[PDB]
Order: C-alpha cells, then structure tokens, then sequence
C-alpha cells in the first residue's frame, strides 16, 4: 500500500499472442506492475508468491485457469481478494462468466466486444459483482 507494490498484474497465458496480446492492451490501459510468466500456475503461482491486484491471462486449459484459478483462491485470500481475466483467441463470456460465478472475486473476458471487454474492465475497476 507504500507504493504500486500494492497494485500487481499478471499476464501469463499458453502463447505470447495471447499473452503479449492482453499484457500489450493492459498495458495501453495503466497498469501497476506487469508480470508475465510460462503459463497459468508458471504465472498464477508467481502472483500468489509475489503482490497481485489484477491477473490476466489465456482462456486455455493451463495449470490453472479461471476455474483452478477460482479454486486456488477460495484457498489463498491474498489473490481472493485479485482478479482474474480469462480470454482466448475468439471469446468465451460464458467461460469468464461461469468463473465469476463459479466463486471468483472478479473475473473479466477479451472477446470480440469491446463492450463486454470494455464494460467488463468498468466492473472490475468499478462494478465488482
């Protein structure tokens, strides 16, 4: 909470594209401190360890996903208290929405509506639920 340190993002995915692609629009967002990694745990694990605030990573099938993503909350309050952005390189509403509810603090998805990604940016740093 003395500086940024508080504020932490992860972008971890199965491929820079998808990667590179959501850690290259965070960043032209404003994050705090961007931290990449192999993949969902090669990256949700380094953000359990280190401060996290907002992680993003892929859609795919990872060590941990949205859903083992959820899950490893539920365990851990520090990142239960962070969210989570599930996306893929055409769009799952319904995967990000099944995380959210599946019990996830705040969990936002990339598709192909600026609307819902956009919107969905807008809860997450507003509209938590």
């Amino acid at each position: 909470m003395s500086l940024a340190e508080k504020i932490k993002v992860l972008i971890v995915d199965d491929q820079v594209t998808s990667r590179l692609l959501l850690g290259d629009a965070l960043q032209q967002l404003g994050f705090k401190q961007i931290t990449a990694a192999g993949d969902g745990e090669q990256g949700m694990k380094i953000m359990a360890q280190n401060p996290h605030h907002l992680v993003i990573s892929d859609f795919n099938m990872p060590k941990m996903d949205g859903l083992g993503l959820l899950q490893a909350v539920r365990a851990n309050p520090a990142t239960k208290k962070a969210a989570f952005i599930i996306l893929t390189a055409q769009g799952d509403r319904a995967l990000v929405q099944k995380a959210a509810a599946l019990g996830a603090n705040n969990v936002l998805a990339k598709p192909f509506t600026i609307e819902k990604m956009k919107a969905a940016i807008e809860a997450v740093f507003g509209a938590l639920k």
